[PDB]
C-alpha cells in the first residue's frame, strides 16, 4: 500500500493539508465543502490501508485512487465541462488531462477579507475548519504553489491570529501579519510557477544547470560531487510537486532536510541554526540560507578551462558532466552574479566548445572564450544602472506608468488586464532591487524579472494573440529577458477604433481604494495607447492630465453620478484634438 506508506511518514494532519491542497489545486471551481467531504472519506480509506495492508484497493497509486474520488463530482460538466471529458479517460492520460485543464487565472471572485472581530471569533470557534479554509483559498488561485512550504504558511497564519485575537488592538495587530503574509505568498507562488514552468517546458536539464549554479553559490566550499548529490534529490522534489505528487513532494522535501543537516560540516557553516528547530521550519530556514563565506585560495578557472589543452577531451568523455562542473566553479566564486546569467555564460561556454572542438586546432579557438563573457556581464549591468536611475526620479507609480507605455507598444495584442498586471510587478522590482549596492543589484532584478516575465509567458499561453510574445517566451528560457528588451515597437499593429463603453468612467469608481483608482487610471493608459500607438510620451500626459481631472469633478459634484454620462462623453472630443 502506498497511502498506507505516506499516511505513516506524514500523519494525520500534515496528509489531510496536502489532500486538501491537491484536490483543490485540481478542480479549483469546486465548493469547499465538497473537498471537505472527498478528503475525509479519503483520510478514512486511508486508515483501514495502514491496518489491512490489502483491504479494498489500498494496492493502488495515488493517481487511481485520487483520480476517481475527483471523478465522482467531475462528471457534472454542467459545473465542470472540459472536465468529465477527463474522466472518461485512464491512469496516465487521465491525470495529465487534469494537470493539462489547471487555470493560472481561475475567475473566481475576489477574496476580501470580513472585519477583524469576525475572523477571530470564526478562528476561535472552530479553529480546524477556519485554516482549512485558508489552504483551499489559496491553493485554488495558485494551483502551482510550492505544497510544504504552504503549510508552513498556514502555520504561521495561525500564529497570526493565535497572538493577535488576543491583543488590545487585533486590527493594528494582525492586519499588519496578513499584508506581510498576503505579499510573500505572492512572491513564493511566483517563485514556484518559474520552477515548474522550466521542468514543464524546457526539460530537466534544464533545472539541473539552475539548481547546480544555486546551490554551487550557497555551499562554495562543498565539493562537486556533494552538489551533484543534493541536485538530484532536489529536482526529485520539484519534479513531484510540479506533477500533483504532492505527498511524496512533501515527503522527499523531509528527507532532503533531515540529510542536509546530518551531513552539515561537509556542506554549510551557516546552517547550524537551521538545524536545530522544526522540520517545516528548518526546511524553510535551509531554502533561505545566506551563501557561505567563499573558499580562501581558489585556482583560476583559466587553469582547468581555457588554458589546458585536454579540454576537449575531457568534455567528449562526459560532456553534462564537464560543464557541470564548469558551472560549479564559476558560481561558487561569484555570487555577485544572478543565475540566469551564470547560466548564459555556461551556454556560451558550450556553444564555444562546441564549435571549437570539431575544428584543426582547438586551443587556439577556445583560446579567448572569455573575451566573450565580457559583454554578457556588461549589458545587464548597464541596463540595471539605467532603469534604477530613472526608477529613483518617477517614484513607483510613474515608473510602473512608464513601463505600461512601453510594453503596450512592444505588444499591444495582448490583453490590457495582463498588461497592467505585469507593468505593475515589473515596477515592483525597482523598489525591491534598486535600493542595494551594484554588488547585489544585478542577480536581485535579473533573476527577478524572470520572475515576472514568466507570468506574462505563462498568461499569454492560455490564449495567444501575439506571436512576438510567444517568440521571446518559447525560444530561450535563460534569454527571455533580452529578447524582450530588443522589442521596439509593432510595426504592424493597426490601431484600435474607439468604443464608447471603454471610456466611460463611473461613479462606482469613487468607492473604490486609492489603488483600484490609479489601476482604473493605468487601464486607460493603456487603452490609450492602443487607440494611438504612434502617440507620443508628451501628449500621453496631457490627456492623462485630464482624465484626473474627470474623475475628481464628477466625484465630488452632487449631480447625481450624471457628470460621468455627459462628461464623459466631453474628455473624449479634447484628446482626438491632440
Ligand atoms: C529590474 C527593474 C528595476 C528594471 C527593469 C525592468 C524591466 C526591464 C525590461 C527589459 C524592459 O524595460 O522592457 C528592464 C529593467
Ligand atoms: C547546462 C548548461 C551548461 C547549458 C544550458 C542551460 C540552460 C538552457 C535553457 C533551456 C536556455 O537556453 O534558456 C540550455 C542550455
Amino acid at each position: 500500500s502506498e497511502v498506507a506508506h505516506r499516511f505513516k511518514d506524514l500523519g494525520e494532519e500534515n496528509f489531510k493539508a496536502l489532500v486538501l491542497i491537491a484536490f483543490a489545486q485540481y478542480l479549483q471551481q469546486c465548493p469547499f465543502e465538497d473537498h471537505v467531504k472527498l478528503v475525509n472519506e479519503v483520510t478514512e480509506f486511508a486508515k483501514t490501508c495502514v491496518a489491512d495492508e490489502s483491504a479494498e484497493n489500498c494496492d493502488k497509486s495515488l493517481h487511481t485512487l485520487f483520480g476517481d474520488k475527483l471523478c465522482t463530482v467531475a462528471t457534472l460538466r454542467e459545473t465542470y465541462g472540459e472536465m468529465a471529458d477527463c474522466c472518461a479517460k485512464q491512469e496516465p492520460e487521465r491525470n495529465e488531462c487534469f494537470l493539462q485543464h489547471k487555470d493560472d487565472n481561475p475567475n473566481l471572485p475576489r477574496l476580501v477579507r470580513p472585519e477583524v472581530d469576525v475572523m477571530c471569533t470564526a478562528f476561535h470557534d472552530n479553529e480546524e475548519t477556519f485554516l482549512k479554509k485558508y489552504l483551499y483559498e489559496i491553493a485554488r488561485r495558485h494551483p502551482y504553489f510550492y505544497a510544504p512550504e504552504l503549510l508552513f504558511f498556514a502555520k504561521r497564519y495561525k500564529a497570526a491570529f493565535t497572538e493577535c485575537c488576543q491583543a488590545a488592538d487585533k486590527a493594528a495587530c494582525l492586519l499588519p501579519k496578513l499584508d506581510e503574509l498576503r505579499d510573500e505568498g505572492k512572491a513564493s507562488s511566483a517563485k514556484q510557477r518559474l520552477k515548474c514552468a522550466s521542468l514543464q517546458k524546457f526539460g530537466e536539464r534544464a533545472f539541473k544547470a539552475w539548481a547546480v549554479a544555486r546551490l554551487s553559490q550557497r555551499f562554495p566550499k562543498a565539493e562537486f560531487a556533494e552538489v551533484s548529490k543534493l541536485v538530484t534529490d532536489l529536482t526529485k522534489v520539484h519534479t513531484e510537486c510540479c506533477h500533483g505528487d504532492l505527498l511524496e513532494c512533501a515527503d522527499d522535501r523531509a528527507d532532503l532536510a533531515k540529510y542536509i543537516c546530518e551531513n552539515q560540516d561537509s556542506i554549510s557553516s551557516k546552517l547550524k541554526e537551521c538545524c536545530e528547530k522544526p522540520l517545516l521550519e528548518k526546511s524553510h530556514c535551509i531554502a533561505e540560507v545566506e551563501n557561505d563565506e567563499m573558499p580562501a585560495d581558489l585556482p583560476s578557472l583559466a587553469a582547468d578551462f581555457v588554458e589546458s589543452k585536454d579540454v576537449c577531451k575531457n568534455y567528449a568523455e562526459a560532456k553534462d558532466v564537464f560543464l557541470g562542473m564548469f558551472l560549479y566553479e564559476y558560481a561558487r566564486r561569484h555570487p555577485d552574479y544572478s543565475v540566469v546569467l551564470l547560466l548564459r555564460l555556461a551556454k556560451t561556454y558550450e556553444t564555444t566548445l562546441e564549435k571549437c572542438c570539431a575544428a584543426a586546432d582547438p586551443h587556439e579557438c577556445y583560446a579567448k572564450v572569455f573575451d566573450e563573457f565580457k559583454p554578457l556581464v556588461e549589458e545587464p549591468q548597464n541596463l540595471i544602472k539605467q532603469n534604477c536611475e530613472l526608477f529613483e526620479q518617477l517614484g513607483e507609480y510613474k515608473f510602473q506608468n512608464a513601463l505600461l507605455v512601453r510594453y503596450t507598444k512592444k505588444v499591444p495584442q495582448v490583453s490590457t488586464p495582463t498588461l497592467v498586471e505585469v507593468s505593475r510587478n515589473l515596477g515592483k522590482v525597482g523598489s525591491k532591487c534598486c535600493k542595494h549596492p551594484e554588488a547585489k543589484r544585478m542577480p536581485c532584478a535579473e533573476d527577478y524579472l524572470s520572475v515576472v516575465l514568466n507570468q506574462l509567458c505563462v498568461l499569454h499561453e492560455k490564449t495567444p494573440v501575439s506571436d512576438r510574445v510567444t517568440k521571446c517566451c518559447t525560444e530561450s528560457l535563460v534569454n527571455r529577458r533580452p529578447c524582450f528588451s530588443a522589442l521596439e515597437v509593432d510595426e504592424t499593429y493597426v490601431p484600435k477604433e474607439f468604443n464608447a463603453e471603454t471610456f466611460t468612467f463611473h461613479a462606482d469608481i469613487c468607492t473604490l481604494s486609492e489603488k483600484e483608482r490609479q489601476i482604473k487610471k493605468q487601464t486607460a493608459l493603456v487603452e490609450l495607447v492602443k487607440h494611438k500607438p504612434k502617440a507620443t510620451k508628451e501628449q500621453l500626459k496631457a490627456v492623462m492630465d485630464d482624465f484626473a481631472a474627470f474623475v475628481e469633478k464628477c466625484c465630488k459634484a452632487d449631480d447625481k453620478e450624471t457628470c460621468f454620462a455627459e462628461e464623459g462623453k466631453k474628455l473624449v472630443a479634447a484628446s482626438q484634438a491632440a
